[PDB]
Order: structure tokens, then C-alpha cells, then sequence
């Protein structure tokens, strides 16, 4: 029992980030068979982020890079060394909705680990200081990592914004400083709605009325609430959380409309008085059955 | 910028995990030096949990237990070979309110890792299913690992209860199947007012009136809510916060008996609109200023 927002061990990771620096400029890289992934802005000097030659450490072993060249927005510097501590892993591209574990790295050594969603305005709510620029973000299937995200940027609004490891961005962003303003992130409704089967699972079910609605009616109400639509594969998706709990998906769906007009009222789910929507349905699946 | 719920890195202790086996029963362990700990009850069989010989793998090697014995709830197997990977450590107790890192095992391997407290009743609000006893909490501190906790069973509240690294367990609870009604969790006003100061540095303020009140007119309201009284040390270990955000320990307490009183109204502080309780007042430093 217990739900609890949960990032996936961190050792394969680790061991694949690096220091890198050029020039004055230094920040955190990723290794693979031998090459170094990193955010290409590090070519550039800070002072002239205000108006308008190489160094790769692994903690205290020196690689020399032999070559470099540039894909979209990341370097990839070439080194003669390959690690031997590169595990499975692929390059996968996420959609907003999904979730990934970052970990947040400063002068190449790891500080911490967390969980977080791709927001349907292609940013992410992360916890970043200065020095942080090229941490990773991945998913793993018990041995093969899934690398998606590599950090490059703070956006005005206080949110995060950066790539896929093949180098392009994942919204409509640059690696520069200007005021980009991001579309508003709408509320992921398939994640509240796979939060809600978590928290039946766990002792909740106070907000169980359900009463019975279609789903267009719901939809008609959720989106002058800010919540994006929900479609036929969101359905099918929740298929497994819907066997589990016995409450078909217009159910919940209905018992969270009765939740967005008539409100939490400070009443409590999963230790929260706000609707949660960064779990997606496999990770309830993955924390609450195996 | 920005405040999110933050676990140690992993990799340290994902290789000091081992599975161990005793007759039928098969659960986690932690090898350090030449020893494996593991919870006492790993020689009980589980049915005869319902009414009134080791195997040591990591991953695939063998080990030889060449004998054990009972320091009060643990079981220290003396194995042959020493583990190579054993970090900087050191066997730390735990008191109320402090928080650690769970790493979350089933049958040896490392599935997750997740933050939380030990609440004021000495439980701890885990994400446990069976098969996870004998996984630790632990802090970090850059290369020293600091081994607080290990798992024993869940009480019938949902809630979870362990040992620390020496046998002892947290609170008056026992290794056995019982209705153990452990005493209600008081909220830990030290880390609210330590949420509310890294709500200040990242954005929100619209809490801080600061009807400025002293320190005993707070805990009077403070405890007919059910909050933890506030002592002199509390207020000490706030130093940092307070010098940082230019606001004063007295009046962050004033501006949260108005929060106690008048409410969130459904407002939000970072992603919330209910009173956090779980991040301690080094959590704020570590994660807004490095
Ligand atoms: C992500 C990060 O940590 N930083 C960052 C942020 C933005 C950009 C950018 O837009 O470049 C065109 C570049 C970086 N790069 C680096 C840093 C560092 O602190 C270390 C070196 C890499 C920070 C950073 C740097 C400068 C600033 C400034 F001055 F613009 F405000 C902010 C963050
Ligand atoms: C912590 C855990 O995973 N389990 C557990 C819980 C309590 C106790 C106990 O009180 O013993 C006196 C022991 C265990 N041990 C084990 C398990 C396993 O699933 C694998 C073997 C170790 C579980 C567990 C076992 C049995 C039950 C039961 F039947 F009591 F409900 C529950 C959890």
C-alpha cells in the first residue's frame, strides 16, 4: 500500500554523466559508447547572454576529445575512450503527458533525482539551478534505459525547456534567451483520471458518486475548466486501472466532473487537496501492482 | 528555479542490494563490508502469519553465509567474500521529523526511489507491496552514505514501521502481525514553515501578511489544529531561511496561523494547496541554494 511519486533508480545514469567544458563555460554531458552528448550553447560566453578547446572529465579521468560536430541543438563530442559502464539504451522522443525521472547534475556529479511530465505546452516544472544545463531525463524497462530529455534553458515563467538526445527541441523553443512566452499548459485529464484509480486502490473513495455521463458532456465541461479533451486512446489506455478497480472509465470520469464543479472542498486525496495529473496510467500500474 | 520533491541519487546503495532466502521466504538485503543485513523475520514462514538454510544472491553470484546472529530485529549473515562496492557509511538514528530516501527492492533488484519523513508518531507514509521488506532509507552526504532505515512490515492503517541499521525499531512497534494503533501524526510545523520559505524564494508571497504574533500565541493556535509545537531549536535551525528571504522566523509563523485559520481557500503555494509537511529546513538550502 502507499502511493508516492517515484523516480526510477538513478545508477545507470550516473555513471554516463561528465563534466565538460569550453572556454570559460562548463556544464553536464552525457556518455555513450564513445561519444558526449551536451547542449550546444556551450560554445557561447555568458556575458553575452545580457544584450545584444575542449575539456571532458569523468570525476578525475581526462578524455580527450578528437572531434566534434553539431546535430540540431546538442554537440557531440568524440572521444577515444568508450565507457564501459554504458548500458541498453535508445533514444526515444516523448509526447506531452507522458513522465520521466531527472537527474540533476552540477560540474558533472549527480545531486538528485525526481519525477516529472512533459506538459502539454511542451515545458517541464523542474527543479533547476545555474550549473544544471545538460542533466538527463529517461525512463527504464528494468535494464534498457530510455533516454528523452536533456536540459538547456529556463523560460521567464520559471518553467524548463530543452531537447530529445538527437538535438531538437521539444516545444516551440531556442537555445537563447528571449521572452518565449509558452502556450498555458492545460491539466493532463488521463493522468488525473489514472490518479483517481491510484487513490481507490489505496482507501479513498469519498469522491465515488458517478453519476452516469457520456463522455462529450464531460468533455464539454472539462475544457471550460482547462482540461484538455479526452479521446478514444486515452480510453483505452486506462483499460487496465478500469479491470483492476471495477469502475468503468465514464465513472470516474463523471465522479471527477462532480470534482471540478463542486470542488475538493479541503477534503483529501492521496495526502492532496488538488487534483493531481503528473502519473500516467502505467505508473500506477507499475507502483500499484508490480 | 523551482521546488520539487527530491530524492538522493541511488547508485550507491543499488549495489550493496542482495536478495536473501531463508527455507520458503524471500525478501531484500543490504551487503556492506563482509555482512548482510536483513529484517529477523525472514525465518518465519508466512502462514503461520494468520492465526497463532540462507541463500545470499547478488543478482547472480553466490554467496556462502558462513554463519549469523541476532542483533535485536536484524539478522547479520557473515559472508565470505566482501563486497568491493560498499560506499563510505555510517549506521545513523533517525528522529521525528528528519527525512531520507527509500529505495523500494523485490527480490533484490532496485525498482524505485522516493522521498519522505519519519512522522512525529515514528511511522512513515511509504509506497510499500510485499516483497519490499529489507529495502533502507538513507541519506547522502556527496560520497558518504548514511543508512537510517529498514523495512519491516505495514501497519494496519496503510502506514509503514522498520528498524534503523542496528535492529532497533523507530517506535513502539513490533516484528509481529498485530493491531498495532500507533498514536496520530501530528504535522511537523518546523518543515511547513521551512515549505513556506521555499515557496517565498521561488515565486508565491501572497500568504505573507505577517500580522506580526509572537512565538507561544502561534502554538496555542498551532495546537488546537494538531500541529507539533514550535521549541527554540526549531526556530535556531531556520536561521539560513530567514536570512536569505529577509523575513523573519515570527512573522512566517504569523503569516501561517492565518493559513491555519482563514484557510488556502484553494489557492496555491508550489503546486499544492494543502500545508506540506515533509521537506526539512537542510531540504530548502540543499535544493534553492546548492
Ligand atoms: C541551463 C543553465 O544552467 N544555464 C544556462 C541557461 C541558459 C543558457 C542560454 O540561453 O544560452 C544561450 C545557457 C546556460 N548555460 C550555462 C549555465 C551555467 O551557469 C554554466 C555554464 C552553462 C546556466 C546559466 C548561465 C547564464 C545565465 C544568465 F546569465 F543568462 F542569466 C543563466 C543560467
Ligand atoms: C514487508 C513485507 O514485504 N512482508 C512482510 C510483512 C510483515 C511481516 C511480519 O509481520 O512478519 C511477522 C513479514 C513480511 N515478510 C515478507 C513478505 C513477503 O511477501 C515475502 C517474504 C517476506 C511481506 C508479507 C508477507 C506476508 C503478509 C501477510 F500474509 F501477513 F499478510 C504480508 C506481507
Amino acid at each position: 500500500s502507499g502511493f508516492r511519486k517515484m523516480a526510477f533508480p538513478s545508477g545507470k545514469v550516473e555513471g554516463c554523466m561528465v563534466q565538460v567544458t569550453c572556454g570559460t563555460t562548463t556544464l553536464n554531458g552525457l556518455w555513450l559508447d564513445d561519444v558526449v552528448y551536451c547542449p550546444r550553447h556551450v560554445i557561447c560566453t555568458s556575458e553575452d547572454m545580457l544584450n545584444p578547446n575542449f575539456l571532458v572529465q569523468a570525476g578525475n579521468v581526462q578524455l580527450r576529445v578528437i572531434g566534434h560536430s553539431m546535430q540540431n541543438c546538442v554537440l557531440k563530442l568524440k572521444v577515444d575512450t568508450a565507457n564501459p559502464k554504458t548500458p541498453k539504451y535508445k533514444f526515444v522522443r516523448i509526447q506531452p503527458g507522458q513522465t520521466f525521472s531527472v537527474l540533476a547534475c552540477y560540474n558533472g556529479s549527480p545531486s538528485g533525482v525526481y519525477q516529472c511530465a512533459m506538459r502539454p505546452n511542451f515545458t517541464i516544472k523542474g527543479s533547476f539551478l545555474n550549473g544544471s544545463c545538460g542533466s538527463v531525463g529517461f525512463n527504464i524497462d528494468y535494464d534498457c534505459v530510455s533516454f528523452c530529455y536533456m536540459h538547456h534553458m529556463e523560460l521567464p515563467t520559471g518553467v524548463h525547456a530543452g531537447t530529445d538526445l538527437e538535438g531538437n527541441f521539444y516545444g516551440p523553443f531556442v537555445d537563447r534567451q528571449t521572452a518565449q512566452a509558452a502556450g498555458t499548459d492545460t491539466t493532463i485529464t488521463v493522468n488525473v483520471l489514472a490518479w483517481l484509480y491510484a487513490a481507490v486502490i489505496n482507501g479513498d473513495r469519498w469522491f465515488l458518486n458517478r453519476f452516469t455521463t457520456t463522455l462529450n458532456d464531460f468533455n464539454l465541461v472539462a475544457m471550460k475548466y482547462n482540461y484538455e479533451p479526452l479521446t478514444q486512446d486515452h480510453v483505452d489506455i486506462l483499460g487496465p486501472l478500469s479491470a483492476q478497480t471495477g469502475i468503468a472509465v465514464l465513472d470516474m470520469c463523471a465522479s471527477l466532473k462532480e470534482l471540478l464543479q463542486n470542488g475538493m472542498n479541503g477534503r483529501t486525496i492521496l495526502g492532496s487537496a488538488l487534483l493531481e495529473d503528473e502519473f500516467t496510467p502505467f505508473d500506477v500500474v507499475r507502483q500499484c501492482s508490480g
